[PDB]
């Protein structure tokens, strides 16, 4: 198995801990973990591009789109790579995370070891908000807190 | 050319960026940035193992080892691969790093990518110090700073 691990921080208070595990190349990851901070609701949850955080998560770049395809949800064909969807916070702020994806993976050239995960403002519309910018980052807002995806033990 | 970055953060002043670059999958890495906060002098540069930030710097575990070889300067035949050895921080606590190492990688299956990079607390002995400690950390010393080497534009 692979297993990796991201530590997401922002200028604000909002923080946490997601793990990715893949059993085998091009099967499907598991993403689970906890984060606290976040307003009650939908928060978009999104792999970007580049693990840079030089400029806080302004520099890790877009949605990962190797495939260079327009926005969606997780369960569309029309995605991005980092299309990861919604998480959901409680009334106490906290999104316990629990997710299972079979277009990211952790190995092979499309690989998001070393990319970003972001937790966005707003729920992410699911290319679902008729127009430019929610066929490009689900009107998701911004950038809450992030971090550079990890190999873990 | 693959291009990754690296921001190092830690519990107290010391914060840098190292970028590095490869042309080749068998080739050179080029490591260069800057670090500040530094006391005037040497400190230990090391790749560990881990991606995992999740308890600071210490989540990193070991140096990154594996070929499971002794620790060493990167100049020794007997290395570990994460062994980069020393920066030197001038007066004002700066350290200019300006380092091209041929065992690292960028790709492969001993890819740096999603480890972690830490500057330590005090000089690599460089495996050379006639104690265990020497031949697993070089006596460097606490993690100053660290952040995890991800994929840059
Ligand atoms: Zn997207
Ligand atoms: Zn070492």
């Amino acid at each position: 198995a692979t297993k990796v691990v991201c530590v997401l921080k922002g200028d604000g208070p909002v923080q946490g801990i997601i793990n990715f595990e893949q059993k085998e190349s091009n099967g499907p990851v598991k993403v689970w973990g906890s984060i606290k901070g976040l307003t009650e609701g939908l928060h978009g949850f999104h792999v970007h591009e580049f693990g840079d955080n030089t400029a806080g998560c302004t520099s890790a770049g877009p949605h990962f789109n190797p495939l260079s395809r327009k926005h969606g949800g997780p369960k569309d064909e029309e995605r991005h790579v980092g299309d990861l969807g919604n998480v959901t916070a409680d009334k106490d702020g906290v999104a316990d995370v629990s997710i299972e994806d079979s277009v990211i993976s952790l190995s092979g050239d499309h690989c998001i070891i070393g990319r970003t995960l972001v937790v966005h403002e707003k729920a992410d519309d699911l290319g679902k908000g008729g127009n430019e910018e929610s066929t490009k980052t689900g009107n998701a807002g911004s950038r809450l807190a992030c971090g550079v995806i990890g190999i873990a033990q």
